């Protein structure tokens, strides 16, 4: 399997929120065998706009560990290597709406996901936009459901981003995940994907950037 | 100062809950500089009774990251390495109680820290003793107070266990610090410490046990 050794992992996304420009270059490891993923991200033109924890979900399910019992029901790998899209529609409390579409595919040895992030209505008093969020994330249940007609996957969870007054700021997600091709695929039995993500600092770059460690299990069946 | 580099840390820890003896020691290493802990944990009489990441917070904030301004309220490293006793009452909603008293001082060159757990009202119905919590954890704000009169320090945060059915188990944490000698000690400005922390495993591992990525940092002032 592409996945019993670790997986180089390269990011590109292009985003654009109220008309800001920005991107981010991601590099990193990954081992599927025990759901955890590796990577360091550079906002690439310079500041980002938006805050870092607000983009780590568009920043690779394929890398989670699913049990020996639950590998029939792992789509993502079964979409490998020709991929698979994945469209986004995340809904960020009483503010505006981030709008994903990414290609994940094998490129080579290393595992390329690229997205192009569009977002809209993020007020400009709003959290969002005034960098109110902390540095850091919680632990949430990423659930799958077999879209049988669209030979894909569906998801919906919610994440819970933390603002500097504790209050919490909601992120609904709106998760679509297609095959890229005709090689048939895994429809799944509903079931769930706990993730844990730990946002971090690099002494080292002087660049704006983001560290992320990701440990994520398939549980549910 | 004794946190310029990486130091190395043990964890002695002796617990009792509704009678079940248990043993877990820890080993690891934390980097002050970056409020990044590492450290492996092995129950070393076996099968941890409770589950694993009930005993977390249990399981040394003098290894946060202080920014420099706020290096002038750094009360665990002003401890050092005279060290400081930590004492707790942590109560998990709806079940039992959590007491523990703990020894963190520079034993060499290596960051030891000795508790001993005692632990009541485990109902065996409860998340806590039917292991219905996930392995995993969230992100949370430890809260600081100088205690003047005690010369040591004052804390009380609260902590969410998920339970398998996403239920949020609760866990109120009642925290006071004093320090272990006389060389005069840092009374703090009332500050907060945001952790992130990781539970883990290792395939290498047979023996019961936990894995932890910590990143913490005082922000507050």
């Amino acid at each position: 399997e592409l996945f019993t050794g670790v997986v180089p992992i390269l990011v590109e996304l292009d985003g654009d929120v109220n008309g800001h420009k920005f991107s981010v270059s991601g590099e990193g490891e990954g081992d599927a065998t025990y759901g955890k993923l590796t990577l360091k991200f550079i906002c690439t033109t310079g500041k980002l706009p938006v805050p870092w924890p607000t983009l780590v979900t568009t920043l690779v399910q394929c890398f989670s560990r699913y049990p020996d019992h639950m590998k029939r029901h792992d789509f993502f790998k079964s979409a490998m290597p020709e991929g698979y899209v994945q469209e986004r529609t995340i809904f960020f409390k009483d503010d505006g709406n981030y709008k994903t579409r990414a290609e994940v595919k094998f490129e080579g040895d290393t595992l390329v996901n690229r997205i192009e992030l569009k977002g809209i209505d993020f007020k400009e008093d709003g959290n969002i936009l005034g960098h109110k969020l902390e540095y850091n994330y919680n632990s949430h249940n990423v659930y799958i459901m077999a879209d049988k007609q669209k030979n894909g996957i569906k998801a919906n969870f919610k994440i819970r981003h933390n603002i500097e007054d504790g209050s919490v700021q909601l992120a609904d997600h709106y998760q679509q995940n297609t095959p890229i091709g005709d090689g048939p695929v895994l429809l799944p039995d509903n079931h769930y994907l706990s993730t844990q993500s730990a946002l971090s600092k690099d002494p080292n770059e002087k660049r704006d950037h983001m560290v992320l460690l990701e440990f994520v299990t398939a549980a549910g069946i």
